[PDB]
């Protein structure tokens, strides 16, 4: 409980030395305790960049568009995402930066927030979200996002199971008034998130250790959602207002997010925002030996189909070898406490 204990967004600036050990600097950041916020940035050393130049992908596809339809009020609302025919970046920076579609004129960033509630179920706007892809080049070694090197591909070394964008990269193509809803990533693993290029992304986020005041609050408003899912704020569909936030005594913090810095989500960090014009922003997540715990306790969308779910099994049996044969009875009642770091912060 010692470690920041207001529990606000840190923000870090690694060496280039520090910065070359990706798992390592997740355990240092944690150890000062960025991961009580649900929510940190990371600014690379001012040597390091992750492609030469991106003159070169506006004829990458963008194939499965996304229009960001929003219904509601006072605070609520509901996000449908209506699927588009494909696009090629250009076409989609052209449609981003047309007057229709370009951000407002504006001073301060607290009035570019103030429009966006204001004005975020007219002209719905397009995502190019979910692109199967990275912009890194193959020789950049530190921070790659293609290959971060975390226990998590045990999934897919061990198992041999792509779950893309989980751990295969995402790329995200913005444009103003477009948003991401309160989630938190998938089976709560931790992701992390670079802009390339273009204007900002706000973020807000919840302490995972009051993310359970957020989710009661949520049922309350959409009584009939909580019916159908156990997790149906995994369907990234409901956006709450930071007014509202504050209205229902939800704790929680804003953090802008600038071209060529890295934000890291937490396990069960609940978080949300909007990008500010045309950007490019690439994502995957990753997981450390103390999401192992966040893991097996996910409560998953019992909705669908499709939900992202990954067998724990592997994970316990290597880490967690002498709880296994009680895990597998069902008797493994281990209480996460969300303050704690991960124990690879030993050294720090
Ligand atoms: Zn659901």
């Amino acid at each position: 409980e010692t470690l920041n204990p207001s529990a606000r967004i840190m923000t870090f600036y690694p060496t280039m030395e520090e910065f070359r050990n990706f798992s390592r600097y997740i355990a240092y950041i944690e150890s000062q305790g960025a991961h009580r916020a649900g929510l940190a940035k990371v600014v690379p050393p001012k040597e390091w960049k992750p492609r030469a130049s991106y003159d070169d992908i506006d004829d990458l596809v963008i194939p499965a568009p996304i229009q960001q339809l929003v219904t509601g009020q006072s605070g609520l609302f509901t996000q449908y995402n209506i699927q588009k025919k494909a696009m090629t970046v250009r076409e989609f920076r052209k449609i981003a930066n047309s007057d229709k579609y370009c951000t407002p004129r504006y001073s301060e960033f607290e009035e570019l927030e103030r429009k966006y509630w204001k004005n975020l179920t007219f002209n719905p706007p397009i995502y190019g979200a979910d692109v199967n892809g990275t912009l890194y080049e193959k020789h950049v070694d530190e921070w790659n996002i293609g290959r971060l090197r975390t226990i998590l591909d045990l999934v897919e070394k061990e198992s041999g199971i792509t779950i893309e964008g989980v751990n295969t990269p995402y790329l995200y193509f913005g444009m103003w008034k477009t948003s991401f809803a309160w989630h938190t990533e998938d089976m709560d693993l931790y992701s992390i998130n670079y802009l390339h290029f273009g204007e900002p992304k706000s973020w807000y986020s919840v302490p995972p250790e009051h993310g359970k005041r957020l989710e009661r609050l949520a049922k309350g408003f959409f009584p009939g959602s909580a019916q159908s899912c156990e997790a149906f704020l995994r369907h990234k569909m409901t956006l709450i207002s930071p007014l509202m936030l504050k209205k229902y005594g939800i704790p929680f913090d804003k953090v802008t997010q600038e071209a060529g810095e890295f934000m890291i989500t937490f396990p069960y960090g609940y978080h949300a925002g909007f990008n500010h014009g045309f950007n490019c922003a690439e994502s995957t997540n990753f997981a450390t030996r103390r999401w192992i715990e966040y893991g097996k306790q996910a409560v998953l969308c019992s909705c669908r189909k499709d939900m992202v779910k990954i067998s724990m099994d592997v994970f316990v049996r290597k880490f967690q070898p002498e709880r296994y044969k009680l895990w597998k009875a069902g008797k493994d009642n281990t209480v996460i406490d969300h303050t704690l770091p991960t124990p690879e912060a030993a050294e720090f």
